[PDB]
């Protein structure tokens, strides 16, 4: 499936910074519109502060389509878990936290269940060929790797995975390892989608989910044309 993405800043929707006005909505519509099944935000608002998550405007999108909308940006509570699924999002996004506190977060898996969140996973492969996971991009490796952080939250039924290359496309053979390594786990490719041949080239690997921000606000191309590639 293709998932388009938004980052929004104080409701202002941004390139990851470059404005693209404040009305998100429209967008967000025209997407489902076109045959999208599902949706994807970036609270950088919330992320900064939590006392300053966008819960109302999130509110307002949610209500304003008709499919399921994963939202993340600095996740760090279960009462932020709660408080995003009560105003109607389908699936928390949470990378940061996720690294830090296993073991917080799996029972997070237990509370929520696994339909509930997503485990988004920035990647770097390092000197040694490791798949380093780290919390951000301005900031040093973890020192665990993408294997050690899947199966460590495998036991309680993790599902959805978000792995993004910030170590051009996507990287296409990274993701096939994965996809192949973990088949009972619904991977979603982010970053690196510059232009339509990216989308054809992750056909093939396994990916279930491919998450395109950019291409779709500079008008590379259209959430329509992106799915009919996906499809073939
Ligand atoms: N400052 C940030 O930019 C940031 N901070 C956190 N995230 C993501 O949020 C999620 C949760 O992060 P935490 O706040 O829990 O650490 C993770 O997926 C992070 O990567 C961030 N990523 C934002 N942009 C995303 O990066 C990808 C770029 O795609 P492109 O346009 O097609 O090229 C898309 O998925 C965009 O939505």
């Amino acid at each position: 499936m293709i998932i388009p993405a938004l980052n929004l800043i104080g409701g202002t929707v941004v390139r990851v910074q470059r404005d693209y006005g404040n009305d998100p909505l429209p967008r967000l519509q025209d997407y489902a519109a076109q045959g999208a099944g599902v949706l994807h935000l970036v609270d950088l608002t919330g992320a900064k502060d939590p006392a300053k998550r966008q819960i109302p405007l999130i509110k307002t999108l949610v209500a304003g389509v008709n499919v399921p909308v994963q939202v993340g940006g600095g996740v760090r509570t279960e009462e932020d878990v709660a408080a995003l699924l009560k105003a109607g999002v389908a699936r928390v996004v949470i990378g940061s936290t996720a690294v830090k506190s296993p073991d917080v977060v799996k029972g997070w898996f237990e509370r929520f269940g696994a339909q509930a969140l997503v485990l988004a996973l920035d990647v770097r492969i390092d000197e040694h060929g490791t798949k380093q996971v780290a919390v951000s991009g301005w900031q040093e490796n973890s020192g665990v790797s993408l294997e050690q952080l899947v199966e460590t939250y495998l036991p309680v039924g993790l599902k959805h995975v978000l792995c993004t290359d910030i170590s051009a496309g996507s990287n296409v053979s990274l993701y096939e390892e994965v996809c192949a390594r973990y088949p009972q786990i619904a991977f979603q490719s982010s970053g690196g989608i510059g232009d339509i041949d990216d989308i054809a080239a992750l056909r093939g690997t396994g990916v279930r989910g491919v998450i395109v921000g950019r291409a779709l606000l500079e008008g590379k191309f259209t959430v329509k044309e992106a799915i009919q590639c996906w499809q073939n």
